[PDB]
């Protein structure tokens, strides 16, 4: 799924993903954008052996369970395919439980690196919010 800078953000919103943790929404849209070019069903493989899925490209290693990863878990205890698809609940929900941990969206070194720091009001600046 090719997902609209404001069609997404519009359905982050619904899903409470706003201030979630203290975090603007523009911030998520970014997050998705620069972690999968908001294609609902990237996948970018890794050394180790751990793949990223979804829209806001969430690790095999520790968020879910590809059972194709000869390393540890399942923080998130939701099947990685559960991620790649047009419905971001499953993405968004897990989401939620990464950046409740310390880091928050330090995470997302895409949002780290072109998101922390920018007028990220820009992503959701001409929506139906």
């Amino acid at each position: 799924k090719v997902y609209g800078r404001c069609e997404l953000a519009a359905a982050m919103k619904r899903l409470g993903l706003d201030n979630y943790r203290g975090y603007s929404l523009g911030n998520w849209v970014c997050a998705a954008k620069f972690e999968s070019n908001f294609n609902t069903h990237a996948t970018n493989r890794n050394t180790d052996g751990s793949t990223d899925y979804g829209i806001l490209q969430i690790n095999s290693r520790w968020w879910c369970n590809d059972g194709r990863t000869p390393g540890s878990k399942n923080l998130c205890n939701i099947p990685c395919s559960a991620l790649l698809s047009s419905d971001i609940t499953a993405s968004v929900n897990c989401a939620k439980k990464i950046a409740s941990g310390g880091n928050g969206m330090n995470a997302w070194v895409a949002w780290r690196n072109r998101c922390k720091g920018t007028d990220v009001h820009a992503w959701i600046r001409g929506c139906r919010l």
